[PDB]
């Protein structure tokens, strides 16, 4: 399992946490040195629980899916909560089965039915630190619409941050004060699965990318990613998403 407590958190140790929700990941290839996510994972090993502390010390266990990084669901003291899709239908048949009671959310993790559901885009959540201790307590008590944006805010802090050495950076600089996520944060999250694919097949075509990826810089621009001595596949993507699954 992996840790992380926002009691006496800083840049430093969120990053250790980051580090180490990589580091909890398996995989047998690297593909240009970027762990590749395994195509499945038989069973329980199949997840990952995330041990949440709030500042007051409160905390909610998330299950992760290992092989895409999705959040499945968490348990909050004695009630697990889980999205409405199988995956998660499924990862509830092995996860948090002594919980006194399941509940199953009203929607997906979709960024999409969970903005919906919010009631607003990612654009406007503001996230960092802070806003991930929100996010716990919000969830230690059941509220479908607060949970939605709780919920935004928590894949964003730690999926994502593990996804790109970039967001994990954009969280360390909110580590006392939340901001709505740049630009460049939503479009590296939106292409997570493009940019997965085309590192992958770019290994028998030179590190040539057979589709360039449009993303959105730090600077605000629009950028095409044609090939693996981009800095956004030498320096920011840190876990790719296994085309098996693609
Ligand atoms: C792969 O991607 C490279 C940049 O990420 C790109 O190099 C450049 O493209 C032109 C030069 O002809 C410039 O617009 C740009 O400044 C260049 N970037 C650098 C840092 O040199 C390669 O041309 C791309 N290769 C392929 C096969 O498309
Ligand atoms: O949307 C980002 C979000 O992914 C969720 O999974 C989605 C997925 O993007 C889509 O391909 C599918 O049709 O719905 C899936 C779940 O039902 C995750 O659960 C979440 O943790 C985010 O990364």
């Amino acid at each position: 399992d992996v840790s992380f407590r926002l009691s006496g958190a800083d840049p430093s140790s969120y990053g250790m946490f980051i580090k180490d929700l990589r580091n909890a990941l398996p995989h047998t290839e690297k593909v240009y040195n970027i762990p590749l996510l395994l195509p499945s994972v038989s069973g329980a090993g199949r997840y990952l629980l995330m041990h949440l502390f709030n500042y007051d010390g409160n905390t909610i266990t998330v299950a992760v899916d290992v092989t895409n990084v999705y959040i499945m669901g968490y348990l909050a003291l004695t009630t697990s909560y889980f999205f409405n899709e199988p995956a998660a239908d499924l990862a509830s048949q092995y996860v948090f089965r002594s919980a006194r009671r399941k509940i199953t959310l009203p929607y997906s993790g979709n960024y999409e039915r969970l903005q919906i559901a919010a009631g607003k885009p990612r654009e406007k959540i503001p996230i960092g630190l802070p806003a991930l201790d929100t996010a716990i307590s919000t969830l230690l008590h059941y509220d479908s619409t607060a949970a939605a944006g709780a919920l935004l805010v928590l894949i964003q802090t730690t999926a994502e941050a593990a996804r790109f050495k970039y967001i994990e950076q954009q969280i360390q600089e909110r580590a006392y004060r939340d901001e709505v996520p740049s630009s460049a944060t939503i479009s590296l999250e939106n292409s997570w699965s493009g940019l997965s694919k085309q590192i992958q097949l770019a290994q028998g075509n030179n590190g040539v990318f057979r589709t360039p990826t449009v993303l959105v810089d730090s600077k605000g621009n629009r950028v095409q990613i044609t090939n693996v001595t981009s800095n956004v596949v030498t320096s920011n993507i840190q876990l790719l998403l296994n085309t098996k699954n693609i």
